């Protein structure tokens, strides 16, 4: 995957899994609508927006979600599906989030950017 971090620390690696139809990337503060699939890189735990058939909605760059999402979704076009490989620094770090996330877990997400508004 491509390193999309400012630090170039390989903390968020991006693979485009479907090229988007839109020209626009969302701006900081935009309300973004996504579908997603998330797991621990060793696949012990799984979560999807599809489990609830409900798009996941958040304000881009607010720190409402893990750093990897604010960084990753900021690079995406409407209709784009991205795979993100996320090192602990950009997820739950050395603290983790037990019981769901252990310390220094690598996460994997598929994110589909549906739409966004200013
Ligand atoms: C700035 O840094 C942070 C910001 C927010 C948080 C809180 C967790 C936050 O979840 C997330 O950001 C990511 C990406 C969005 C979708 C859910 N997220 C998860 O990691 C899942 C995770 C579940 C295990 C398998 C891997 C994926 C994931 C899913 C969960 O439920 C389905 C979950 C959860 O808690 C850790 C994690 O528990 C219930 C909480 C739900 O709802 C939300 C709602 C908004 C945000 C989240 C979860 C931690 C941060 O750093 C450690």
């Amino acid at each position: 995957g491509e390193d999309i971090t400012s630090k170039k620390d390989r903390g968020v690696l991006k693979i485009v899994k479907r090229v988007g139809n839109g020209e626009e990337t969302p701006m900081i503060g935009d309300k973004v609508y996504v579908h997603y699939k998330g797991k621990l890189s060793n696949g012990k735990k799984f979560d999807s927006s599809h489990d609830r058939n409900e798009p996941f909605v958040f304000s881009l760059g607010k720190g409402q979600v893990i750093k990897a999402w604010d960084i990753g979704v900021a690079t995406m076009k409407k209709g784009e599906i991205a795979h993100l490989l996320i090192k602990p620094e950009y997820a739950y770090g050395s603290a983790g989030s037990l019981p769901k996330i252990p310390s220094n877990a690598t996460l994997f997400f598929e994110i589909e950017l549906l739409d966004f508004k200013g």
